[PDB]
């Protein structure tokens, strides 16, 4: 269940998140642009989805890109701060997962986010410990789609 | 428009904002409920627009009453973060209007959140003039539906 999952994050994968996200969770607009550029590159499929937010080559110029980019960093902060009560992990995670499955985003689909995090934690420096913590993260919402 | 709307956030606005923010922003899972189950209470019309959420009466206990009211108060979370920035500020203003713009959801109708938010302030010992500032912030999201 998804409960199952968020109880299985442990205490070194928990501290791994939290160390990394002090860093990358600090500057959310850079970051954010960042891993969503990141995923249009690597993952052009994906960009159809995004129809929403126009033009998604321009960047942090495109005003809907940067503010769709800073909301998903606060979602990715809310899962950081709900880590000790799984609880209320799986409830904003199920909350989330609502928001893709009514864009019919499959949890392989969900997955192809791993790629760009790892990216992203690879540019200060935070290795393959901090990127497998982050997919066992995105693991947990899933478990949800 | 939106700008002015912006504009509006003078530097004792900007201030009430944040150190009010500081205390009902320590408990995002206690408020944000108690926002949501004032909102239903006083104003019993706009239940009809949550019904994804089931029994709203159950409050706390309603577990996606409560991932919706976390994730709302990292919303407000993310204004906050944004008040340095008036461009920034708008752009994610914009796109939580789009999620109410689509739920029909009118200027005058999110305007009733005013009577929650001043109803949490009040118990916290935040009077009117920190409701004020909080309403013009509400009003900046009101000028984009
Ligand atoms: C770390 C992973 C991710 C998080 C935390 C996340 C978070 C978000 C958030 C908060 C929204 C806004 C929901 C709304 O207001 O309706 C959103 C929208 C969306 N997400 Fe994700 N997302 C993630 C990964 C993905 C991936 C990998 C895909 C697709 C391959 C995806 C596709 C979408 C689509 C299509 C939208 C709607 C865009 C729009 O029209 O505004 N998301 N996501
Ligand atoms: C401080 C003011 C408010 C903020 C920051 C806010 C924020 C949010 C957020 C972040 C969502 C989730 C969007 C999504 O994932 O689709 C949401 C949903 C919603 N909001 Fe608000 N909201 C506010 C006030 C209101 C008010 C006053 C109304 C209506 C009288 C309203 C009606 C809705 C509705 C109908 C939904 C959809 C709930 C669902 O089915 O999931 N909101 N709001």
């Amino acid at each position: 269940s998804v409960y199952d999952a968020a109880a299985q994050l442990t205490a070194d994968v928990k501290k791994d998140l939290r160390d990394s996200w002090k860093v990358i969770g600090s500057d959310k607009k850079g970051n954010g642009v960042a891993l969503m550029t990141t995923l249009f590159a690597d993952n052009q499929e994906t960009i159809g989805y995004f129809k929403r937010l126009g033009d998604v080559s321009q960047g942090m110029a495109n005003d809907k890109l940067r503010g769709h980019s800073i909301v998903l960093m606060y979602a990715l902060q809310n899962f950081i701060d709900q880590l000790d009560n799984p609880d209320d992990l799986v409830c904003v995670v199920e909350k989330f997962a609502v928001n893709h499955i009514t864009r019919k985003i499959s949890a392989a689909e969900f997955g192809k986010i791993n790629g760009p995090i790892k990216k992203v934690l690879a540019s200060k420096n935070f290795g393959d410990k901090y990127a497998n913590a982050w997919a066992k993260l995105v693991a947990v919402v899933q478990a949800a789609l």
